[PDB]
C-alpha cells in the first residue's frame, strides 16, 4: 500500500548494517536517525512499497 518503490531494493545498505546491529529495534528516535544510520525504519523493507503483491 505504497507506490514508490524503493523498499527491498536498497534497504540493504543501512538496515541490514544499520536496521539489524545499530539501534533500529529502539524507539528512541526512529525517523530523528532517518539519514544518519538507522533510522526509524523497522519494517526492513521487502516489497511492500515497490509491489504490494510481493
Amino acid at each position: 500500500a505504497q507506490p514508490k518503490c524503493n523498499p527491498n531494493l536498497h534497504y540493504w545498505t543501512t538496515q541490514d548494517e544499520g536496521a539489524a546491529i545499530g539501534l533500529a529495534w529502539i524507539p528512541y528516535f526512529g525517523p530523528a536517525a532517518e539519514g544518519i544510520y538507522i533510522e526509524g525504519l523497522m519494517h526492513n523493507q521487502d516489497g511492500l512499497i515497490c509491489g504490494l503483491r510481493q
